[PDB]
DNA sequence: CGTCCAGGTCTAC
DNA sequence: GGTAGACCTGGACGC
């Protein structure tokens, strides 16, 4: 009990509670679903991983969203600490009113809506999104998630051990950035997107002005961070807008990569008509990505990640 | 066991 | 501009 991952039932009183019916969040379909990849089911509806530099297990009922902290002494975890949570699943945005919104203008998204609820975006830091995404391209989310763990293993900080897991904040730029990063992470299976990291950790802190310049895209404009990122090693079109999406608050940027391809066909028979290029192209995913801003609004890319998701479990 | 595929990015024509 | 091929890996799918 006092060992090992904790569970509601277990250890009752290190828990807290955020009231948030599940109609505004599935953990289930979230933290599995290729947003972060940082997550692990350890033990049946209890999901832990890092967040805000420390490890937490989470877990809901119907109307609660129950949280427990390893930092002392065990305790529940504080207001502050809760609030970490809280912006971690950017909880003040409604998902009752966006699905509403595009349900109204698009039928198709209403009949997905009803089976997929709760479908909600993560607000992720942006290091630890620019170089999980850089591991995302060609490839396969189980992959990337022990791509992802073996790097922080490597290069991250060690935070605590629960069972026979040892949990490591994510690597700083200086780590990445380290003399023989590319053939250490060559060893832990990454292949070429191993160079990609060593590259764009040493382009950001030696050619672009350090974690400043990455963090200020969170201010700037979609169109601007957008274009600033495609300069990095193993960042294009894609790479970028997830990373807009999931770390640098823009709402409206929509990642296209073969999934939305298949949904934007099969689903809207949509084909591209501002170039003659049947398949997937920069003309052609760029032409998609508009598309389905013009379709759902604003926060288009929320409503990309809750078709997403729900074409990842079928 | 040989292709094909997965949250693509590159350069080269 | 639209097009083709190279780059890691390891499961799923046939033949
Ligand atoms: C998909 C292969 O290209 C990845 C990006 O270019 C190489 C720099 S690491
Ligand atoms: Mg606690
Ligand atoms: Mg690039």
């Amino acid at each position: 009990g006092s060992e090992g991952h904790r569970t509601l039932a277990s250890t009752p009183a290190l828990w807290a509670s955020i009231p948030c019916p599940r109609s505004e969040l599935r953990l289930d379909l979230v933290l599995p679903s290729g947003q972060s990849f940082r997550w692990r089911e350890q033990s049946p509806a209890h999901w832990s991983g890092v967040l805000a530099d420390q490890v937490w297990t989470l877990t809901q009922t119907e109307e609660q969203l129950h949280c427990t902290v390893y930092r002392s002494q065990a305790s529940r975890p504080t207001p502050d600490e809760l609030e970490a949570v809280r912006k971690y699943f950017q909880l003040d945005v409604t998902l009752a009113q966006l699905y509403h919104h595009w349900g109204s203008v698009d039928s198709h998204f209403q009949q997905v809506a009803q089976k997929f609820q709760g479908v909600r975006l993560l607000r992720q830091d942006p290091i630890e999104c620019l170089f999980s995404f850089i591991c995302s391209s060609n490839n396969n989310i189980a992959r990337i998630t022990g791509m992802v763990e073996r790097l922080c293993q490597a290069f991250g900080p060690r935070l605590i051990q629960l069972d026979d897991v040892t949990y490591h904040g994510f690597p700083s730029l200086q780590a990445l950035a380290g003399p023989e990063v590319e053939a250490h992470l060559r060893k832990l299976g990454l292949g070429y997107r191993a160079r990609c990291v060593s590259a764009s950790a040493r382009a950001i802190l030696e050619e672009q002005g350090g974690l400043a310049w990455l963090q200020q895209l969170r201010e700037s404009s979609y169109e601007e961070a957008h274009k600033a990122l495609c300069i990095l090693p193993g960042v294009g079109t894609q790479v970028a807008d997830c990373i807009c999406l999931m770390a640098l608050d823009k709402p409206q940027a929509v990642p296209v990569d073969v999934h939305m391809w298949h949904i934007a066909q099969r689903d809207y028979s949509w084909h591209p008509t501002t170039s003659q290029a049947k398949g997937p192209s920069p003309q052609t995913n760029k032409e998609l990505g508009n598309f389905f801003r013009s379709l759902w609004g604003p926060y288009a890319g929320w409503a990309q990640a809750v078709l997403f998701s729900a074409d990842l479990r079928q």
